[PDB]
């Protein structure tokens, strides 16, 4: 196996600046070359490291021949630096943003948010990481050797043309069910291996797929200790045998490397339209873990953090957000899916498409924020997928929120801490959300489905603070 590539840990320079160059290059998948995009590279990006309470200025150089934006998914920052569809960086141009980090330690990420082209731009290779650190987390003695026992794991699927190029399309099928492929990448590589010291291994898992949900496990069924979610440390570790991860969600887990036998991190088949088509109809290797006898001292603490209590529900503003899809889109999309793949496309399951996906009866309008949310006050947002059968990992910019109910039930323990994404699929979810920073109509916050093709075809709204 190839060794697992490790995104460079990128810190501020002497003048508190960081440089990111967005550019086209070449990558190789199964010996066949593909044009790919990356941040400071051919593909994917670095891990930008940030400290709570410390400002940094990021200089962003768009070296593509098309417009793009740069969104910091998970970051509690004003709209002005949030990099939504309004944050155009012109081809060949430079834009600088100041990030004043004021949130708990977490693994966040960044990616484009170009109007109607987010799916393509992510599919082409653009994604990076954000490692936020604070006073508190460094006291825990968690594994911390970057790329040795503290390893990022960005898992993505791609579809390739016969000639080896990435095969991306926003068409009627993918507008309905999302863009998905038959090849799995782990930090850009096909089934790589990582050499992990005996003791404890920390994986910072990111589901960077456009539309594919994942469910992580190990090949020999050893447990995963979930220590962190989108927005940071849980109160204490949650021990699981498997870990579902929605598009754009991050979890950090520890895995015990307690002997010398190699094992795989795998993803288990999911029940989501399109996603159980072979070879994802069976458990699928993500990466091979090879135990090695080199120095490590990371540990699993009993107690990780203390989070605030859920706010009292009494008197909070409630906002309804009804997710919907044009029924003509669902029919045609599911029709083209069967025409392409056949029966397996429905395993586990019991006309201008460009504006067919909606929230509150409206496809995204960049010039029309849907509402003004309060600043510094909890609100209760109620997001409903009643009426359609698709999966909608619902993401809200400018915040880390608490899940009160997820798609019918109180959240699983490992999902009860800080989240920026909530599952919506045929039912209704509730979040307790607070915005610590402002966003004017000219640089509004987004709230949207993170199934990228849904977002690109209207399942997004803007809101101010
Ligand atoms: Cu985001
Ligand atoms: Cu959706």
């Amino acid at each position: 196996r190839p060794t697992l590539p490790i995104p460079d840990l990128l810190t501020t320079d002497a003048r508190n600046r960081i440089q990111l160059t967005i550019g086209a290059g070449q990558s190789t998948f199964g010996g066949k070359t593909a044009t790919t995009w990356g941040y400071n590279g051919n593909l994917l990006g670095p891990a930008v490291k940030l400290q709570r309470g410390k400002a940094v200025t990021v200089d962003i150089y768009n070296q593509l021949t098309e417009e793009t934006t740069l969104h910091w998914h998970g970051l509690e920052v004003p709209g002005e630096v949030d990099g939504g569809p309004q944050g155009i960086i012109p081809p060949g141009g430079k834009r600088s943003v100041t990030l004043n980090v004021d949130q708990p330690a977490a693994t966040c990420w960044f990616h484009p948010h170009q109007h109607g082209k987010t799916g393509r731009q992510v599919a082409m290779g653009l994604a990076g990481l954000v490692v936020i650190e604070d006073d508190e987390i460094l006291k825990l003695m968690l594994p911390k050797q970057w790329g040795i026992d503290d390893v990022p794991v960005i898992v993505q699927d791609k579809k390739f043309s016969a000639d080896g190029q990435i095969d991306y399309q926003l068409d009627v099928m993918t507008a309905a069910v999302g863009w998905f492929g038959d090849t799995l990448l782990t930090n850009g590589a096909i089934y790589p291996q990582h050499a992990a010291p005996r003791g404890w291994l920390r994986l910072r898992l990111l589901n960077g797929c456009n539309a594919r949900s994942l469910n992580f496990a190990t090949s020999d069924n050893r447990p995963l200790y979930v220590i962190a979610s989108d927005g940071g440390l849980l109160p204490e570790p949650v021990k699981v045998s498997e870990l579902p991860v929605l598009m754009g969600e991050r979890f950090e887990v520890l895995v015990e490397v307690n002997d010398n036998k190699p094992f795989d991190l795998v993803t288990l088949p999911v029940s989501q339209m399109g996603m159980a088509i072979a070879p994802f109809d069976k458990p699928h290797p993500v990466m091979r873990i090879q135990p090695i006898a080199i120095s490590a001292s990371g540990a699993l603490p009993d107690t990780l953090s203390s989070l605030p209590a859920l706010p009292s529900l009494e008197g909070l503003t409630v906002r309804k957000l009804q997710l919907s899809m044009d029924p003509m889109l669902d029919m045609m999309g599911m029709q083209m899916l069967m025409e392409k793949y056949g029966d397996q496309a429905m395993a586990g399951m019991d006309f201008d498409f460009h504006h067919a996906n909606k929230i509150n009866g409206q496809a995204f309008d960049m010039n029309k924020p849907m509402f003004a949310a309060a600043k510094g006050q909890y609100e209760r947002w109620v997001i409903s997928g009643v009426g359609d059968m698709m999966l909608h990992p619902f993401h809200i910019h400018g915040t880390q929120f608490r899940i009160l109910s997820e798609n019918g039930k109180p959240p699983a323990a490992h999902r009860a801490g800080w989240k920026d994404t909530v599952k919506v699929e045929g039912n209704v979810s509730e979040v307790l959300v607070k915005f610590n920073h402002d966003a004017p109509k000219e640089h509004a916050y987004m709230a949207h489905c993170h199934l990228l093709e849904h977002e690109d075809t209207g399942m997004m709204l803007g809101f101010t603070v």
